[PDB]
């Protein structure tokens, strides 16, 4: 997250941490056996590390669980980038507490303007590299569909929406991906791509949830 603030420790219940011997992207936990995540975050042997702040260190509130299985979605195309969305289940059940927390799928589409939170564990420059231990925030709003299609010509579909600002500055960034964006207490996004982060006129793009809804929950109805 470049231009963000420190979250806090376990203020953030539903953000994971996915790891494959070291933190490679993120994750929402949508009930206790379940989590969200990108496509483009797929790969095999895969942890789940919930209740982090800082990923380098075992701060004790932490439990981490493997993934037993990943479900990419069946029409993801990983060119595009259309359909930007994976399931992963872990192989025993996290323990719901106050710093382990669900997040609620939506019942509706945020709108444009809509003020989220965005979070995650990714690259904190813009042109820089520097990686934090601890979970960094921006809470950003929802761009006009017609202003995301702007920003990037022939590349929106309506699966995707940008959120952030045009002006640059504040953007989700690299090991982001695969990380919510809640706006009223739903997952409405999952960070997917973008050009750079925080350039100008370039937002962030994020996968749109609330399209989903119905293949997340007959999924987990069957998995
Ligand atoms: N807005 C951040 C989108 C993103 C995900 N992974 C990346 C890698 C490099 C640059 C941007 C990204
Ligand atoms: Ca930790």
């Amino acid at each position: 997250i470049v231009g963000g603030y420190t979250c806090g420790a376990n203020t953030v219940p539903y953000q994971v941490s996915l790891n494959s011997g070291y933190h490679f992207c993120g994750g929402s936990l949508i009930n206790s056996q379940w989590v969200v995540s990108a496509a483009h975050c797929y790969k095999s042997g895969i942890q789940v590390r919930l209740g982090e702040d800082n990923i380098n260190v075992v701060e004790g509130n932490e439990q981490f669980i493997s993934a037993s299985k990943s479900i990419v979605h069946p029409s993801y195309n990983s060119n595009t980038l259309n359909n930007d969305i994976m399931l992963i289940k872990l192989k025993s059940a996290a323990s719901l507490n106050s710093r382990v927390a669900s997040i609620s799928l939506p019942t509706s589409c945020a709108s444009a303007g809509t003020q989220c939170l965005i979070s995650g564990w990714g690259n904190t420059k813009s042109s820089g590299t520097s990686y934090p231990d601890v979970l960094k925030c921006l809470k950003a709003p929802i761009l006009s569909d017609s202003s995301c299609k702007s920003a990037y010509p022939g590349q929106i579909t309506s699966n995707m929406f940008c959120a952030g600002y045009l002006e640059g500055g504040k953007d989700s960034c690299q090991g982001d991906s695969g990380g919510p964006v809640v706006c009223s207490g739903k997952l409405q996004g999952i960070v997917s791509w973008g050009s750079g982060c925080a350039q100008k006129n370039k937002p962030g793009v994020y996968t749109k949830v609330c399209n989903y809804v119905s293949w997340i929950k007959q999924t987990i109805a069957s998995n």
